[PDB]
Order: structure tokens, then sequence, then C-alpha cells
């Protein structure tokens, strides 16, 4: 319907089409990436540092910090957008580790197509010390796409790369990729 087949364009990296985007799988460190957004996936409060959170906020600086607690002291929000700070990105995008994966993903793409913006990067959304299963979280990231890209919604967006802190996590997302290759 609109998956395309896996390859791998440079070593530790895996790529397949879904539709017009290219969905992008690797191990390394998110902080040194460059995208459009960069994801974070944090606290109800919006000021997580444990895993990949930690990272994220030490490297886009203090404030970001601040911009995240004026915006929690504003409104129950279920994320929030901030600017890059020290990272290279134009906007991060906080989401909260443990709601409902496929949620958080489609309201990242949504609000990257009201900016035009044509890349997004995340980590594994979930899997830190909101403690949610790899399999379930990646078959809740790609689902995501899958059904942005069914409803035609995806006209900016180009590129969606996942950075997973864990090799072993990448593992599990190169399996879901397998399984839904045309
Ligand atoms: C030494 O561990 C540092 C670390 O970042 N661990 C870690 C381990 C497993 C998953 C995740 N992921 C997220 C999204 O935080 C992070
Ligand atoms: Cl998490
Ligand atoms: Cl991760």
């Amino acid at each position: 319907m609109f998956y395309g087949t896996v390859s791998s364009p440079d070593s530790g990296v895996y790529e397949m089409k879904i539709g017009s985007i290219i969905f992008q799988v690797a191990s390394g460190d998110i902080t040194k990436e460059e995208a459009d957004v960069i994801v974070n996936s944090t606290s109800n409060s919006f000021n997580l540092k444990a895993g990949v959170s930690k990272a994220i906020l030490e490297c886009a600086g203090q404030n970001v910090e601040r911009e995240c607690s004026q915006q929690a002291q504003q409104r129950k929000n279920d994320y929030i957008i901030t600017g890059g700070g020290f990272l290279r990105c134009k906007n991060i995008i906080h989401v909260i580790g443990g709601n409902d994966v496929k949620s958080s993903v489609s309201s990242v793409l949504q609000e990257c197509e009201k900016k035009n913006y044509s890349s997004i990067c995340l980590p594994a959304i979930g899997t830190g010390n909101a403690k949610q299963h790899p399999d379930k979280v990646a078959e809740a990231i790609i689902d995501a796409i899958e059904d942005f890209v069914q409803k035609g919604s995806a006209q900016s967006v180009k590129k969606v790369k996942v950075v997973i802190f864990l090799p072993q996590v990448l593992d599990v997302f190169y399996a879901n990729m397998k399984k839904r290759e045309g």
C-alpha cells in the first residue's frame, strides 16, 4: 500500500520509504543530530533529567528549561514546543514518555506540517524512565507515520529518523521494518 524496500545507505543505518517519507533508524547520541525538529521524551512536568532527556536538556541549555516550566505552569499540556537552544534544530517538541506513543508521534507530524518543516529526529519514545516495551514503541511510531501518509497529510515532511540509545533496541526497530516491507 505504502511501504518500500528496507536497505542500508550507511553502516548501521537502515531505511525504507513510507509513501513520500523516508523513514530511517540508527543507534547513537541524538544530541549530535541536525533536523528541523528534535523530539525529547520527558515527564508530565517537562523537567525530567534521566535517560536521553538529561542529555537533551543539558545540551539545549537553561533558556530552554525555563520555557518548559513557564509553559508547564500555564495549562495542562500533552506536549510542548520550545526553541532549540544549543541543539542543531529549529524547535524541540517535548512529549510525555508515558503517553500513548502513536498519539504523540501523530502530534509531532501535524506540528511539523504547520511549520512547513522537512526533517524530524526522535528517540525510542517511552523506553527510558517510562519503561514502555521497545516492540510496542516501534509498532506505534511506524503506525503513526503510516496513518499520516494514508490520510494524505504529508506535504512538507520528507524525512523521519529514529536515533536510538541502545543497539539492542535498534534490532527491534529493524525487525519491525522487515515485517512491513513491500
Ligand atoms: C546509561 O544510560 C543512559 C541512557 O540514556 N539510558 C537509556 C536506556 C534505555 C533507553 C533510553 N531511552 C530514553 C528515551 O531515555 C535511555
Ligand atoms: Cl522515557
Ligand atoms: Cl532511545
